[PDB]
Protein backbone atom coordinates (compact mmCIF):
# COMPACT_ATOMS: atom_id res chain seq x y z
CA UNK A 1 0.00 0.00 0.00
CA UNK A 2 1.57 3.90 -0.73
CA UNK A 3 2.59 5.23 2.52
CA UNK A 4 0.55 8.05 2.31
CA UNK A 5 1.24 11.13 4.83
CA UNK A 6 -1.48 12.12 7.03
CA UNK A 7 -1.65 16.32 7.76
CA UNK A 8 -3.17 17.88 10.70
CA UNK A 9 -5.96 20.18 8.61
CA UNK A 10 -8.38 22.79 9.63
CA UNK A 11 -10.69 22.62 7.16
CA UNK A 12 -12.66 26.45 7.24
CA UNK A 13 -16.14 25.21 5.88
CA UNK A 14 -17.96 22.07 5.66
CA UNK A 15 -16.52 19.43 3.86
CA UNK A 16 -19.25 17.56 1.82
CA UNK A 17 -19.06 13.67 1.21
CA UNK A 18 -21.59 13.19 -1.36
CA UNK A 19 -17.91 12.11 -3.49
CA UNK A 20 -17.95 8.82 -5.92
CA UNK A 21 -15.35 8.27 -8.00
CA UNK A 22 -14.69 6.87 -11.25
CA UNK A 23 -11.89 9.15 -12.10
CA UNK A 24 -8.51 10.42 -11.35
CA UNK A 25 -7.31 13.56 -12.37
CA UNK A 26 -3.91 14.78 -12.56
CA UNK A 27 -2.45 18.32 -11.75
CA UNK A 28 1.26 20.28 -11.53
CA UNK A 29 1.39 23.02 -8.72
CA UNK A 30 2.99 25.70 -11.04
CA UNK A 31 5.14 26.81 -7.92
CA UNK A 32 7.76 24.76 -6.28
CA UNK A 33 8.93 25.09 -2.55
CA UNK A 34 4.97 24.69 -1.29
CA UNK A 35 4.08 22.96 2.24
CA UNK A 36 0.95 20.88 1.41
CA UNK A 37 0.18 23.39 4.78
CA UNK A 38 0.67 26.27 2.43
CA UNK A 39 -1.28 24.85 -0.44
CA UNK A 40 -4.19 24.63 1.80
CA UNK A 41 -3.61 28.43 2.81
CA UNK A 42 -3.66 29.33 -0.50
CA UNK A 43 -6.91 27.17 -1.27
CA UNK A 44 -8.47 28.86 1.50
CA UNK A 45 -7.90 32.49 0.27
CA UNK A 46 -9.63 31.04 -3.15
CA UNK A 47 -12.85 30.40 -0.77
CA UNK A 48 -12.37 26.40 -0.77
CA UNK A 49 -12.29 24.63 2.83
CA UNK A 50 -8.95 23.81 2.06
CA UNK A 51 -6.21 22.08 0.24
CA UNK A 52 -8.61 21.00 -2.74
CA UNK A 53 -6.50 18.33 -3.85
CA UNK A 54 -7.00 14.66 -2.41
CA UNK A 55 -3.10 13.88 -2.68
CA UNK A 56 0.29 16.07 -3.00
CA UNK A 57 3.31 14.18 -4.09
CA UNK A 58 6.50 16.59 -3.53
CA UNK A 59 9.91 16.27 -5.52
CA UNK A 60 11.18 13.43 -3.19
CA UNK A 61 7.87 11.57 -3.92
CA UNK A 62 6.53 12.23 -0.32
CA UNK A 63 2.52 11.56 -0.72
CA UNK A 64 0.51 13.82 1.32
CA UNK A 65 -2.80 13.28 2.03
CA UNK A 66 -5.00 16.72 0.93
CA UNK A 67 -8.53 16.17 0.91
CA UNK A 68 -10.08 13.11 3.12
CA UNK A 69 -10.07 10.31 0.27
CA UNK A 70 -13.93 10.41 0.70
CA UNK A 71 -14.79 13.80 0.31
CA UNK A 72 -15.32 16.31 -2.94
CA UNK A 73 -12.11 17.93 -3.65
CA UNK A 74 -11.60 21.48 -5.49
CA UNK A 75 -9.65 20.49 -7.86
CA UNK A 76 -11.55 20.75 -11.29
CA UNK A 77 -14.84 22.60 -10.84
CA UNK A 78 -17.71 20.17 -12.92
CA UNK A 79 -16.15 16.78 -11.88
CA UNK A 80 -14.53 17.44 -8.37
CA UNK A 81 -17.78 14.76 -7.09
CA UNK A 82 -16.24 11.91 -9.11
CA UNK A 83 -12.79 12.75 -9.39
CA UNK A 84 -9.74 12.20 -7.17
CA UNK A 85 -7.16 14.86 -7.42
CA UNK A 86 -3.66 13.98 -7.38
CA UNK A 87 -1.02 17.07 -7.63
CA UNK A 88 2.65 16.88 -8.25
CA UNK A 89 4.94 19.38 -6.80
CA UNK A 90 6.36 21.62 -10.24
CA UNK A 91 5.70 23.78 -13.11
CA UNK A 92 6.04 20.45 -16.03
CA UNK A 93 5.67 23.31 -18.45
CA UNK A 94 9.50 23.54 -17.53
CA UNK A 95 10.76 20.79 -15.66
CA UNK A 96 9.89 16.97 -15.52
CA UNK A 97 8.44 14.78 -12.52
CA UNK A 98 11.36 13.59 -10.99
CA UNK A 99 12.10 9.72 -11.10
CA UNK A 100 10.44 9.75 -7.08
CA UNK A 101 7.31 11.52 -8.11
CA UNK A 102 6.74 8.50 -10.82
CA UNK A 103 7.09 5.69 -8.71
CA UNK A 104 4.73 7.96 -6.51
CA UNK A 105 2.30 8.55 -9.30
CA UNK A 106 2.26 4.82 -10.35
CA UNK A 107 1.84 3.39 -6.69
CA UNK A 108 -0.89 5.87 -6.03
CA UNK A 109 -2.71 5.74 -9.26
CA UNK A 110 -2.77 2.00 -8.84
CA UNK A 111 -3.71 1.61 -5.29
CA UNK A 112 -7.08 4.20 -6.15
CA UNK A 113 -7.41 2.45 -9.27
CA UNK A 114 -7.76 -1.27 -7.60
CA UNK A 115 -9.48 0.46 -4.26
CA UNK A 116 -12.63 2.35 -6.29
CA UNK A 117 -12.76 0.36 -9.81
CA UNK A 118 -11.42 3.17 -11.74
CA UNK A 119 -10.07 2.68 -14.88
CA UNK A 120 -10.32 6.57 -16.67
CA UNK A 121 -7.21 8.88 -15.86
CA UNK A 122 -7.27 12.86 -17.45
CA UNK A 123 -5.06 15.34 -17.13
CA UNK A 124 -6.82 18.58 -16.02
CA UNK A 125 -6.26 20.01 -19.56
CA UNK A 126 -8.77 16.98 -20.47
CA UNK A 127 -11.85 18.37 -18.87
CA UNK A 128 -10.96 21.81 -18.18
CA UNK A 129 -8.97 25.27 -20.09
CA UNK A 130 -5.85 25.23 -18.76
CA UNK A 131 -1.81 24.50 -19.30
CA UNK A 132 -1.86 21.93 -15.90
CA UNK A 133 -0.89 19.63 -15.90
CA UNK A 134 2.18 21.13 -17.99
CA UNK A 135 3.55 20.16 -21.13
CA UNK A 136 5.85 17.74 -20.24
CA UNK A 137 3.61 15.77 -17.43
CA UNK A 138 4.29 12.30 -18.67
CA UNK A 139 0.85 10.92 -19.27
CA UNK A 140 1.15 8.49 -21.44
CA UNK A 141 3.74 7.02 -19.66
CA UNK A 142 1.61 6.71 -16.76
CA UNK A 143 -1.27 5.42 -18.71
CA UNK A 144 1.53 2.54 -19.95
CA UNK A 145 2.72 1.31 -16.84
CA UNK A 146 -0.54 1.27 -15.61
CA UNK A 147 -1.91 -0.42 -18.85
CA UNK A 148 -4.72 1.77 -19.40
CA UNK A 149 -5.66 2.58 -23.01
ZN1 LIG B 1 -4.75 21.52 -12.35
Amino acid sequence: TPKIVEVNYTWATPLSYNFNPNMIVYHHTVDNNMTPQKIDEIHKQRGWSGIGYHFYIRKDGTIYRGRPENAVGSHAPGVNARAFGIASEGNFNEEYVTPQQMTSLIALSRYLMNKYNITDLKRHKDVRQTECPGNNFPFEEIKAKLNVK
